[PDB]
């Protein structure tokens, strides 16, 4: 018996000297045996710290030879190694622990932690912990393959987090997805928007000015609007734009029951496909206002703003334009209202400028194209 307990130390010497110290001490009844990696000559604290740990809380008082130690691999990483450590408990029986944890390091040995991936920890956490529910942060169990953070198993897309992501730790692959990201964040698209229409009044000139600088936009009409105003309505469309439904009559719909509200939608989709055959499912909620319930109830895409013109509020030309100015971004979603003479007066300045700055105009279905999903609210083309 003594002589096999001596030939399985001697086995573990032959396997684990290199590289490492050996710990070894009694506790309770049990034998522990723990080889302590070094990174250069110097013993890896937090490596030491979590095998440690599992001597004081884990290891039971039972007549066994207990061996620790690790291995280092690949984090998938820049600059980021992983310890595993296995655990190896004999009584001859045995059973071994593999990763029975894993550290994270830099090259030097250093602890290296989750939230260090990111550039906005706190907003990190926030979108981990939301696609986290669709399936401390430096205190949270992770791994990382297959461009998934993997959280301890639920595994996550790093491309969800790639707005919040430290791009500098992408190797080679995932820094190329990142890349595309990037490049895609920083198209120079914005999206005109009108509500409120058809306004005969208004709604003509708009069309006119939107033809004469070779530009589309999309229109969030009432229904009630519609009666009357059939062939403008078809002009809209005629002329490439896009048109969504702003509900019947603009209650706020989330006061209404659901039915109703759902209705009030509804009677649009019907008027809008009477005269022009067609829906782009696309629906803007009066004021903003929207519940959870009426979303889920129906077939739509619900497409609110990033940008508001303030036009209905200012009523000047030179306050629209300031306010373009000052708040358009890449991928805005633009809110203008075209029933008012400011709004018909300011759009030559308004386009004027944003080409200026190297915008393309685009509708909202060209802006969202992928990403458009039944129920699901849109703010810009990112958010
Ligand atoms: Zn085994
Ligand atoms: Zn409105």
């Amino acid at each position: 018996f003594e002589q096999k307990i001596e030939s399985l130390k001697k086995e573990k010497d032959d396997q684990l000297s290199e590289g490492n110290q050996k710990e070894h001490f009694r506790q309770g009844q049990a034998e522990v045996i723990a080889y302590y990696p070094l990174q250069g000559e110097k013993v890896i604290s937090s490596v030491r710290e979590l095998i440690n740990q599992d001597v004081k809380d884990k290891l039971e008082s039972k007549d066994n030879l207990v061996f620790y130690y690790t291995e280092q691999e690949e984090s998938g990483l820049k600059g980021v190694v992983n310890r595993n450590v296995t655990k190896q408990i004999y009584d001859i029986e045995e059973t071994e622990k593999t990763s029975l944890g894993k550290v994270h390091l830099t090259e030097d040995g250093q602890p290296f932690t989750l939230d260090q991936l990111f550039s906005d920890a706190s907003k990190a956490k926030e979108q981990l912990i939301k696609e986290l529910t669709s399936f401390d942060l430096s205190a949270w169990n992770f791994d990382y393959k297959d461009s998934q953070i993997i959280l301890y198993e639920i595994a996550l897309p790093v491309s969800a987090f790639f707005d919040v992501i430290q791009s500098s730790y992408l190797l080679e692959k995932d820094a190329a997805l990142y890349q595309s990201y990037f490049d895609k964040k920083h198209q120079k698209v914005v999206a005109l928007t009108f509500n409120d229409g058809p306004n005969p009044a208004t709604t003509p000139q708009v069309l006119e000015t939107l033809a004469k600088y070779d530009i589309k936009a999309t229109f969030f009409v009432l229904g009630k609007n519609v009666s009357g105003n059939e062939d403008l309505v078809k002009r809209i469309k005629s002329e490439g734009h896009v048109v969504g439904n702003h509900s019947w009559s603009h209650p706020i719909l989330s006061q209404l029951s659901l039915d109703e509200a759902k209705k009030q939608i509804t009677d649009t989709e019907d008027v809008l496909t009477k005269v022009l055959g067609s829906s782009s499912k696309l629906m803007r909620p009066p004021y903003g206002a929207i519940t959870d319930d009426i979303r889920n109830s129906l077939d739509l895409s619900f497409i609110m703003w990033d940008v508001d013109s303030l036009d209905w509020k200012s009523k000047n030309e030179a306050s629209i334009l300031t306010e373009i100015q000052h708040q358009v971004a890449n991928g805005s979603i633009v809110l203008m209202h075209d029933i008012h003479s400011p709004t018909v007066n300011a759009l030559p300045r308004v386009i004027e400028y944003l080409k200026n700055q190297g915008y393309t105009f685009v509708t909202i279905p060209e802006m969202l194209n992928t990403r458009l999903k039944a129920h699901e609210l849109y703010y810009s083309r990112d958010e």
